[PDB]
RNA sequence: GAUC
């Protein structure tokens, strides 16, 4: 594979959205043949249905290389290979705040300034802005928003208490009036595991009692484990995390709302479905990768614009699936599909996209996976432009350049 | 995925 082919590194990113949903909102009736149940999957290199056998083989065997490969060997190379590395967290706790601060400004405010579909905010500058951030710990993307907009927001974040827990104290801004941490059933005694139908229904509820019963402004989710030793398996492995995910925003945000999600690899039908769940919820979504993501991983993120008016029964289809997700754990069973192949394909704009993002997205991994290969075999390449990219960056979101402590 |  040739890296060296790569376009040149820039601060400009550019945005394209899946074409708007005109098919109705699927209902319970509708949806009612929609799951199928069958074995446990845990190989990945067949799936190319939406994705060319050439592109999905070729980033795994590139991904694959590191199997030998030291991992902090591995490591050194990517923050030499990687010219928007130079950013990281700035002065905030982490470098994902960082990602934040980097689509807030791509989506024009979407998230520091919601408006709806006329170009109407939701939120008089001279009331109260309302968002919520599941799968967060220690809290970078709060940390961001909170940030940015003081004590006019009020944030309600739920995630797996332990090592990777919240952690307001650190937060550069904020306090316990702006950022309230809610663990599911139980509350501040929870666990905060979003995949259990406890948590869920009991976040929701929570959510909702302070939110005027309307719900959040938007939400954003950023939900990952260690995948370690089984790293291409990525996807499966974390399919219900992002079910759950899905679904907490069909729960909590309101009408008009926004919603943003860390996604994987989206190879699967299942996760594909999904996808397709939320374009058919929304008013207009997207697949993103901005430049605060690294360029030889899976990650990348979905942006919903505009939740529609009755969308309860997909809400009550997805948190159905969740449940039987949980009964099969340990099995050798397992949900394989959400949404019909055939009506996922029915829709030629949809899948065009979807086809379009996957391999557009597996030729620069593929790319930045060659790279820090070969930046491993040779430690005296670099990117000499680390330094004054990473100023632009931040000249170009508005971030200031000071330190932390 | 975050951190080291
Ligand atoms: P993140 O954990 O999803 O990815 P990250 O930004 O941290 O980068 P990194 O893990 O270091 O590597 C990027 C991609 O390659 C996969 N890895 C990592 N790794 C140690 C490893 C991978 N793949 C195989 N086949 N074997 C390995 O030993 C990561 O999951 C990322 O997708
Ligand atoms: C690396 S973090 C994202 C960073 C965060 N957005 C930030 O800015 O700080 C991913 C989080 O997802 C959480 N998570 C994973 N599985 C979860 C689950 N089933 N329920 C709740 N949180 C989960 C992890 O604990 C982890 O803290």
């Amino acid at each position: 594979v040739d890296w060296r082919d790569e376009p040149e590194p820039s601060a400009c990113e550019q945005v394209s959205w899946f074409p708007e949903c005109t098919t109705e909102i699927p209902d319970t009736q509708e949806m009612s043949d929609w799951m199928v149940v069958g074995k446990r999957k845990m190989i990945i290199e067949d799936e190319t249905e939406f994705c060319g056998e050439e592109l999905l083989h070729s980033v795994l065997q590139c991904k694959s290389v590191f199997d030998v490969l030291d991992g902090e060997e591995m490591r050194r190379a990517r923050t030499r290979a990687n010219p928007y590395e130079m950013i990281r967290g700035v002065f905030f706790l982490n470098r994902a705040a960082m990602k934040m601060a980097n689509m807030d400004f791509v989506f024009d405010r979407m998230f520091t300034n919601p408006r709806d579909s006329y170009g109407k905010p939701l939120v008089k500058d001279r009331e109260l802005l309302y968002f919520a951030d599941v799968c967060a710990g220690p809290g970078g993307f709060s940390e961001y928003v909170l940030w940015r907009k003081k004590w006019h927001a009020k944030g309600f974040g739920m995630t797996l208490k332990g090592p990777n827990d919240f952690k307001l104290e650190d937060f550069y801004s904020a306090s316990s009036e702006l950022f309230e941490p809610y663990y599911g059933e139980g509350g501040i005694d929870g666990d905060g595991d979003i995949t259990r139908p406890e948590n869920i229904s009991a976040f929701r509820n929570f959510v909702l009692d302070n939110t005027d019963r309307k719900g959040v402004h938007f939400l954003m989710a950023d939900g990952g484990f260690s995948v370690e030793g089984q790293e291409n398996l990525q996807e499966i492995l974390s399919k219900q995390l992002l079910l759950c995910q899905f679904l907490m925003a069909l729960s909590i945000v309101r009408t008009g709302g926004h919603f943003i999600c860390k996604t994987f690899d989206l190879f699967t039908p299942f996760s594909v479905g999904l996808v397709y769940l939320l374009y058919c919820c929304f008013e207009r979504v997207c697949l993103f990768k901005p430049i605060t993501s690294r360029p030889a991983n899976s990650e990348r993120y979905v942006v919903c614009k505009g939740l529609k008016v009755g969308i309860d029964d997909v809400r009550d289809y997805l948190f159905a699936v969740n449940i039987k997700l949980n009964q099969l754990r340990n099995t050798d069973s397992d949900v394989n599909l959400v949404v019909p192949l055939e009506v996922i394909k029915g829709d030629h704009e949809f899948t065009d996209y979807m086809i379009r993002s996957n391999e557009s997205h597996c030729s620069l991994q593929i790319k930045a996976l060659a790279k820090i290969h070969a930046f491993v075999q040779d430690t005296t390449l670099s990117e000499p432009r680390q330094a004054e990219i990473r100023k632009e960056c931040l000249r170009l979101w508005g971030i200031p350049d000071q330190a932390r402590v």
